[PDB]
């Protein structure tokens, strides 16, 4: 596990959540 979100401490699994958490970082979703 070497990625974390700097701006975000809450915690979850990596597969769906994650997806969307990457992509609403880029897109304000
Ligand atoms: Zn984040």
């Amino acid at each position: 596990k070497e990625h974390k979100c700097p701006h975000c401490d809450k915690k979850f699994n990596q597969v769906g959540n994650l997806k969307a958490h990457l992509k609403i970082h880029i897109a304000d979703g």
